[PDB]
């Protein structure tokens, strides 16, 4: 809700998994030739060398303010104490690279101590691994 818009979330370390509802965004910032987007979500915990923790909601074409609905689960290890769950979402481009749209991330261990739930504003992509803003009202 800045520029980039705003997500919706839920996420929840309930013994041994982290939950993760992505509901919907808003405002989101027109990444197409007609104005538009068709803009998907990343979820991962990082840092991820390996490349393993991947998981994307469906690809909703042709609007700024998509409902995905979607949960996901990621089984959780000691070793992800010090990782976290970074939310990005992009703009799927057919004859082109994807787009960036906006993102943000929560600490496994912030996440511990609180769940998230509620708008949190998009942040830029390289600021976006490193915190959020949540946005109350
Ligand atoms: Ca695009
Ligand atoms: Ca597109
Ligand atoms: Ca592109």
């Amino acid at each position: 809700t800045e520029k980039r818009g705003r997500i919706y979330l839920k996420a929840e370390v309930t013994d041994e998994k982290l939950h993760v509802t992505v509901r919907d965004a808003k405002n989101l910032i027109p990444m197409d030739p007609n104005g538009l987007s068709d803009p998907y979500v990343k979820l991962k915990l990082i840092p991820d060398p390996k490349n393993e923790s991947k998981q994307k909601t469906k690809t909703i074409r042709s609007t700024l303010n998509p409902q995905w609905n979607e949960s996901f689960t990621f089984k959780l290890k000691p070793s992800d104490k010090d990782r976290r769950l970074s939310v990005e979402i992009w703009d799927w481009d057919r004859t082109t690279r994807n787009d960036f749209m906006g993102s943000l991330s929560f600490g496994v261990s912030e996440l511990m101590k609180m769940p998230a739930s509620g708008w949190y504003k998009l942040l830029n992509q390289e600021e976006g691994e490193y915190y959020n803003v949540p946005i109350p009202e």
